[PDB]
């Protein structure tokens, strides 16, 4: 009983993706939200403004303003003197919102955890670089 | 640079459902209509009636024969007298119609081919037995 590429990938990517859907809901952030945040929470030490965000996330002004404006609602981030110079303000996540980036990122990272237990470390070595070839060649 | 799983297959899954759906397109068929003559072409051999297609295709009796009488309307089937019983008529594929199924399982057999090729024999069994047990996991 084989079954084609095809096939496996198709349920694996499907099984996955209603996985982290139906958690992502949960959490009620999209994943443009969820980056956002992650970039806060990965880089926020650096003193972060709006134009740094802008930068980052490959978007708008208000764009990023509304995306900024409406997390700052949901009181995920907020805005705080910056240290070095007072003159300034940076923006910086709430212990709400970097307990909702963790969340976020233990979704998709206990998604992992699942199937790099299945094989061992060569195993696991050798099915990335396997994947990465036949991808290579879909293009 | 290590990716995600989920990343992974999710590109893969996507890249190939892109091209078989680019190319069922230009069939101008579904894969229900791609079961249905595959059926045929499979069993036809067996003398078929519209029953046998129903109790195959677990579809209900005017949607088979809606799907039918499509498909005898596009000429990719006919109705011919049973040799065994000639007081009986069978549905068979037309020439058409067995040009159209080879044409539907290349595309997805090509799509597999070009992927099987990447690896030996060995890390293809060893493949599908990882990317099943993973699977399986997933439920």
């Amino acid at each position: 009983m084989e079954f084609t590429y095809s096939y496996l990938f198709r349920m694996i990517s499907h099984e996955m993706k209603q996985k982290a859907d139906q958690k992502l809901e949960q959490l009620d952030i999209t994943n443009e939200q969820g980056h956002t945040l992650g970039y806060l929470y990965a880089h926020q030490q650096d003193g972060l403004t709006q134009n740094d965000i802008a930068k980052a996330l490959q978007r708008t002004g208000p764009t990023v303003s509304n995306l900024l404006r409406n997390l700052e609602r949901k009181k995920l981030i907020y805005r705080y003197v910056d240290a070095q110079d007072t003159r300034r303000k940076n923006i910086g996540l709430t212990t709400s919102g970097i307990k909702l980036v963790e969340a976020f990122t233990s979704i998709f990272d206990e998604m992992e955890q699942t199937l790099v237990s299945q094989l061992s470390e060569e195993e696991n070595e050798q099915m990335k670089a396997n994947l990465t070839k036949m991808l290579s060649s879909l293009q």
